[PDB]
């Protein structure tokens, strides 16, 4: 997985989600009023309405990724191994689940600050959604439009880290994410002096020398520091379309197409959907592995109801024949 | 600029254009009795019908890549310094410029077996298109269903390549290129064994450790070994649609982002274009820079035109909106 937020002309925020397979992950809408239970704490019948991608079962919206009505995003992403979620229940926290976590914060909290808030008051409890859906390990990105923070739930405790860059993939934790970028401060988006030495005359055929020494492949931390590199040297655009175009760009150099990563299952991962939430106009832009063309579906402010709504992905491309 | 081959269940072939600024390219096709005219050679009025991704300059069709009706191919792609056209004219060779040899080639040969032949007598000379337009140093891949060509006219002369992975990057030459994968035959797709030593516990954390030492810049070597690894290991697909789909991610994994390539006159190197030419049905399939929608065009058999037929690329984001915004 890999998430990103970019300030431009609007306000973005989303990711890739990198997978073995479709989980028959979709658009859902939740209104306002639509009722949150939570194994472990009192249900919250009113609240700021969500979009995002995700499936629902048993009546419950279960989010990869959504913003809510205020333009606060949430993500998570899979860190395995370093996440620990709590067997014991705490009187003098919010005792939530890793599934309830993203309706806990996006249904109540406006910005960053207020989930930052809400997240230092946590007990993330390890309780499955059912049999048939156990718990996997997570790590989480929340941003709004004006900066992000990483929230890692590990033995050592709840961590929230300022994200000074607007990136996110998966392990190791976040420390070591930022201390690897500290290596590649040579890399440069210019043709570079001949600093090797200046006695042999060192020549450049091509453009592009600058970025020699970034790396290519898809583990999680050659793509942070890929998807690091493309997103902070992107040149600005003019309008929020231009902006949109821009972030699916840079999306797209850390994305994993079927072939070149093969679990230990045999089975090949690959980037499953990408997506961007314009945070301002409060607008889900995707594509699927399947799909080139992006879709559009604006959260819109109506007092919608009560029931979950979606929008299922469309897996097939979507040419323009000319003839 | 990078350009590949697929075999799938038909057969592929195209490239990205990697420039600072857009031409207004567009789709031409160039019917079987459009005369091509030749600054140094006899007008050829009837010929093989191209589809191609170029500009129509004094109605002449400066093909950056096209295809012929027998599913031939042809892209010439940025070989600054390297390239070499001849000053002299030969008395006894087809004295071509290198904007007429997509042309040439295309126009005449079936595959790539009758296009070595015409490229090895060829004499490439160095005549600019116009003031306007002066040339720029070339190297070509040509390619069919079964195999593919380098070409590359250099001071030694014109060399002809065998291209075993049906890749091509830039600068430097294709024998170059090809001894530069040899130190990558470590990288793999799965996780490795720890061959470092069995004396340190040493842990996986996620996957995609394989590929670790796989460059990752948008130089042309960086971008030529990227490419590679991406084809060469890419899955099969089921249909035609999914291979095409496949393709332009193949080509994904090369792409120029606008900020991360300043040229020497500060302007940013981008992908302008991305295309993908089925062969056996002779289809031009393209995206841009600014709309991810895939866009086809076939070339259909109409043996009586002389007029060149043209379709301008749409620079503008086609997005599927599902509900109208409230501003
Ligand atoms: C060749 C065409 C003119 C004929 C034509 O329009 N053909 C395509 C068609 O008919 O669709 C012209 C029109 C605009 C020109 C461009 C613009 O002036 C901008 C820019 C100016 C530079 O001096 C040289 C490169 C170029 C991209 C120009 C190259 C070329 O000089 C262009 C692209
Ligand atoms: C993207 C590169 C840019 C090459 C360049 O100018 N490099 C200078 C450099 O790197 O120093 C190539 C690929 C196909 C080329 C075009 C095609 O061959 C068709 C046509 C051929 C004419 O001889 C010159 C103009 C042009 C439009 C060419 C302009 C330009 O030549 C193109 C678009
Ligand atoms: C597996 C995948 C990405 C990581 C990877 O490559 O393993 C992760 C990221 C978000 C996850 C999903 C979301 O957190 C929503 C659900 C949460 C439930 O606790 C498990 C099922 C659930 C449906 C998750 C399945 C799976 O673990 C997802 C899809």
């Amino acid at each position: 997985c890999t998430a990103i937020t970019l300030n431009g002309n609007s306000n973005y925020f989303g990711r890739n989600l990198d997978l073995d397979f479709s989980y028959g992950e979709e658009v859902i809408i939740t209104p306002a009023e639509y009722e949150f239970k939570f194994r472990k704490e009192k249900a919250i019948k009113n609240h700021k309405s969500l979009i995002g991608v995700g499936i629902v079962a048993n009546d419950y919206p279960l989010y990869f990724d959504a913003i809510n009505e205020d333009g606060l995003g949430m993500a998570g992403l899979n860190f395995p191994g370093n996440a620990y979620y709590s067997d014991a229940l705490e009187n003098d926290k919010d005792n939530i689940t890793p599934f309830e976590f993203i309706p806990w914060i996006l249904g109540q909290c406006s910005d960053v600050n207020e989930a930052r808030n809400l997240v230092e008051k946590i007990n993330l409890i390890n309780l499955s959604f059912s049999e048939q859906l156990p718990l996997a390990g997570l790590h989480w990105l929340i941003a709004d439009r004006e900066k992000s923070i990483v929230v890692e739930v590990t033995k050592s405790g709840v961590h929230i880290y300022d994200n000074p860059i607007g990136i996110l993939t998966n392990n190791p934790e976040f420390n070591y994410q930022m201390y690897n970028l500290n290596k590649y401060r040579n890399l440069s988006i210019s043709t570079p002096q001949n600093t090797f030495s200046d006695s042999v005359d060192l020549k450049v055929d091509g453009t592009g020398f600058g970025g020699i020494g970034l790396p290519g492949d898809v583990s999680p931390e050659s793509r942070f520091v890929r998807a690091t590199f493309s997103k902070l040297n992107s040149s600005k655009g003019m309008t929020v379309e231009e902006d949109i175009t821009q972030f699916f760009h840079i999306l797209g150099t850390v994305e994993q197409i079927k072939g070149v990563n093969k679990t230990e299952s045999g089975k090949e991962e690959y980037t499953v959907y990408s997506n961007c939430y314009d945070l301002d106009n409060k607008t889900l832009y995707y594509t699927t592995y399947e799909n080139r063309q992006i879709v559009a579906v604006t959260l819109n402010k109506d007092k919608d109801g009560n029931r979950l709504v979606t929008y299922p992905f469309e897996r097939k491309q979507i040419i323009n024949k000319l003839n």
